[PDB]
């Protein structure tokens, strides 16, 4: 019988953007600011935003996102927080949020809430929200520009060791989440941290990590639950422990720029410490998969350039990629680079896998982190587990000259017993049932299918390998006798704060009490316990968190089977099981079941 238990320990910001599926659908200006190095006049940005209402928006691409060439947007409010995009608008925020509103969208808006405009600073006016006795000159330190080292000289740095700094950030964050904000994408906090980028020298003064991570736990607490976090330019210090701990999206590439297949799957596919770690999407959504999933973070794979692309194929393999790693879906073209490519976003078999929430993983082959390892996960065979236990399987040919055939083994790979209904969502074609998807893949193509393993008596198996990881779980196969490629170890005591733990999200016809069963190791010697929990999107608790026992068995080659029932609620549930203070011993799991 089950015990009451205390919560996990977390260490992640947990919120219900992560928690309820993979990445938002939106639009940025991009494919009109980058190539002509300069921001987007305010017509451009009314046509673009008509062309979506048109075209899109009914796709669910409803965000219109702004971008970078920000310093020439100078006006603030009375307390420093910029009033539009750029000082040739004539509409504010507002204007353009219910220009929006209008037409079913919502505004995105780039921008650091630690940059302070010189403009600001030099109106001794202005002062902090709530803080009148800070104006926003008390902010700064003199010369502490942005990108000072490089000719930046309209955007300070703010001292976070100021009085007044928390109540600016923090009241500059709300500022957009009131206006009707969704999502704020946060960029150069790495040039803040360090003052230095890889590619370029250095940049502008450092502020360190304590000050880096105190100014991400402010965004975080004043985002909240109505604002999505995208950090655009994190270092990852410690396997990325201070974004996981603080936002909902990381960036793991190079930008897109110039686009094509050199920035998707090109440049260098090594790992280095400094800020990208990857390169290119593929590599990097593969590398920081460990950290990805319900909860986890959500990979952000940068702006979608399809035009930029040199085939209808390699369209295609772009959004597939971005689809299977869980990553927002940002369309990067303008209304007049579109073309004849609107096909590419608005499939919508592929859309619905992304609707469904999908946050697919590389083929684990090791435990090795694919930093010290590039063999230890295949980042060109993809799979990721629906809530209903559905899949979505993807598979890509990155060879510029070979045709090469790619499989995921439902059994073998994925770790089912059951096989599955396939279809190809790109050919909108049934295969019928089958125990593998394969495709022979010309170069740079790619196929994503559905997979749809059949429910005798309603059971439906949730592999731990391709499920998420937090606070130490992860991947490995170092005991024979699992289902699958592997399983889920780290499930034991540690040194940090935070609790091991590996999270399911499932999908089940009404509320009610089900049979849930747990395929695991445990050769401690001894009885091992974990805490087990089902909760809402939202966090709200649907039952738990309670220990569960699960008897020594005589080799860590052994595996067995235990037993529980679990209360869900209709519809999406996240199932977390997890190694707390209080638990004994430890596990290593392979799958859960419920019969549903
Ligand atoms: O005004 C800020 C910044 O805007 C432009 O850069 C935007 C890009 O910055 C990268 O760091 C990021 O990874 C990309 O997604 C952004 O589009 C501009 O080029 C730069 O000079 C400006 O300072
Ligand atoms: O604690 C459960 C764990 O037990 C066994 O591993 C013991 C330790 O092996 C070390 O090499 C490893 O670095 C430690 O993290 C382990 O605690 C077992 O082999 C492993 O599969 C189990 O998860």
């Amino acid at each position: 019988p089950v015990t009451a238990a205390p919560p996990l320990r977390l260490a992640s910001r947990n919120s219900v953007f992560t928690r309820s599926g993979a990445g938002p659908r939106y639009w940025n200006i991009y494919g009109y600011s980058f190539p002509h190095n300069a921001p987007i006049p305010e017509n451009e940005w009314k046509v673009n935003i008509d062309w979506l209402a048109g075209n899109f928006a009914d796709f669910g691409y409803d965000i219109a996102c702004t971008d970078g060439w920000i310093e020439g947007s100078s006006r603030t409010t009375g307390n420093g927080y910029i009033t539009s995009y750029n000082d040739s608008w004539q509409h504010d925020w507002a204007y353009w949020a219910n220009y929006l509103a209008a037409r079913k969208m919502k505004l995105g808006v780039y921008y650091n809430p630690l940059w302070v405009h010189r403009a600001a600073v030099e109106d001794a006016s202005k002062t902090v929200l709530g803080r009148p006795d800070v104006k926003i000159a008390d902010l700064v330190v003199p010369g502490d520009f942005f990108a000072r080292d490089i000719g930046g000289n309209q955007l300070y740095w703010l001292d976070v060791t100021k009085s007044g700094a928390k109540e600016y950030v923090q009241g500059y964050v709300r500022y957009f989440k009131d206006l009707g904000v969704p999502y704020l994408r946060i960029d150069f906090l790495s040039w803040y941290e360090d003052g230095r980028d890889a590619n370029i020298g250095q940049v502008n003064a450092p502020h360190g990590r304590a000050n880096y991570e105190l100014a991400l736990s402010w965004i975080n607490e004043a985002a909240g639950e109505d604002m999505e976090v995208s950090l655009v330019m994190p270092h990852m210090f410690q396997d990325g422990s201070a974004e996981l701990a603080n936002g909902d999206l990381v960036r793991i590439n190079a930008d897109a720029d110039k686009g094509g297949w050199d920035r998707l799957s090109g440049m260098r596919q090594n790992w280095q410490d400094a800020w990208p770690n990857w390169a290119n999407p593929f590599c990097g959504f593969t590398g920081w998969s460990h950290r990805n999933g319900r909860g986890q973070l959500i990979l952000d794979g940068d702006f979608m350039r399809a035009s930029t692309f040199a085939s209808d194929e390699e369209r295609k393999t772009m959004m597939n990629l971005m689809v299977a790693a869980g990553s927002p879906l940002a369309i990067a073209d303008t209304y007049q680079q579109i073309g004849n490519n609107a096909w590419v976003y608005t499939n919508k078999e592929v859309l619905q896998l992304n609707a469904d929430g999908l946050v697919g993983k590389p083929l684990y082959r090791s435990a090795t982190p694919f930093s010290k390892d590039p063999g230890s996960r295949d980042t060109e065979r993809w799979a990721g587990q629906l809530p209903d236990g559905s899949w979505g399987v993807a598979l890509f040919n990155r060879s510029d000259t070979e045709t090469v055939t790619k499989t995921i083994d439902f059994a073998k790979d994925l770790g089912l017993a059951t096989g599955g209904n396939v279809r190809d969502l790109w050919e909108h074609r049934n295969l019928g049932m089958d125990s593998r998807a394969t495709a022979a893949l010309a170069p740079h193509a790619s196929a994503i299918f559905r997979v749809t393993p059949p429910k005798m008596h309603g059971t439906t198996r949730y592999p731990a390998a391709f499920a998420a990881w937090g606070g130490g779980a992860g991947f490995n196969y170092n005991h024979p006798g699992y289902d699958g490629n592997g399983f889920v170890d780290g499930l034991q005591a540690g040194s940090g704060s935070a609790d091991p733990l590996v999270t399911f999200a499932v999908q089940v016809p009404h509320r009610g009490s089900y049979a849930i069963r747990y395929r695991y190791a445990n050769a401690t010697g001894d009885t091992s316990t974990m805490t087990v929990t089902a909760e809402k999107a939202d966090r709200s608790t649907v039952d738990g968190p309670v220990h569960v026992s699960f008897p020594g068995l005589a080799t860590w080659d052994t595996w067995g089977v235990a037993d529980g029932t679990i209360t869900l609620d209709a519809g999406l549930n996240l199932v977390t099981i997890g190694r707390g203070a209080t638990d004994k011993g430890a596990i290593n799991l392979n799958w859960i079941e419920l019969d549903m």
